[PDB]
């Protein structure tokens, strides 16, 4: 940066001998508590989310919602499942939901899900409205 | 939303009782680990970052830091600490480093700070670039 090279330069001038950028501090982040809330709840006990635009931590949040909570069927409806994760990426979103089981469609709920067999839903392990 | 509605729609023609936004599904984002490389360390042990623009993100990762080594001696070199925390806010970084007991100064790191007595830093602590 500019900031940096005046600051070194600064040191330098003065002869004050200094390290730079040689050390790293490590630091966790704690692990944070949030909730999710699925656009729709069908009868047979399927959730389904509607989506646009799907960015990165939205992903990340569907994956760890599937390994803390697998019993829960929850689905994606997109505009469209072809857009690409990002700016020049070559992966969409339906390939992303195919390589981690992620159940999804476009535009509409399609017919058969709706006709799937009624399963349990965990509801004691949610929180209502 | 478009999407929200043709989908209800859909549901609603098929004579599905569905629920809307009634249900929230907990979650946990994992703790993670990282690293920070403050830009300078000086002869006597005080360390000091440079900063343009401070970010929320950057700002949280010092406090974390501050929690966590507190044996540290973590200073901040701002091309202005006048700055707004974000656009709209009132507080600037130089108000959140005083609420914070975070030491700072504009441009240039000041001579005092170069003349403190050096204090041991228990690299044991630290990992080498």
């Amino acid at each position: 940066s500019g900031l940096e090279d005046k600051v070194s330069k600064q040191l330098e001038s003065k002869g004050i001998k200094f390290e730079y950028e040689e050390w790293k501090v490590p630091y966790v982040i704690p692990a944070s508590n949030h909730t999710y809330t699925p656009d729709f709840l069908l009868p047979n006990g399927i959730f389904v989310e509607t989506k646009g635009l799907w960015e990165s931590d939205d992903r990340k949040k569907h994956l760890l919602i599937r390994e803390q909570h697998p019993e829960l069927d929850i689905r994606i409806v997109f505009s469209s499942s072809r857009t690409k994760l990002y700016k020049g990426s070559p992966t969409s979103y339906g390939e992303f939901c195919e390589k981690h089981g992620i159940k999804f469609a476009d535009k509409l709920i399609p017919a058969e899900w709706i006709k799937e067999p009624k399963k349990e839903v965990p509801f004691d392990r949610l929180k209502r409205k």
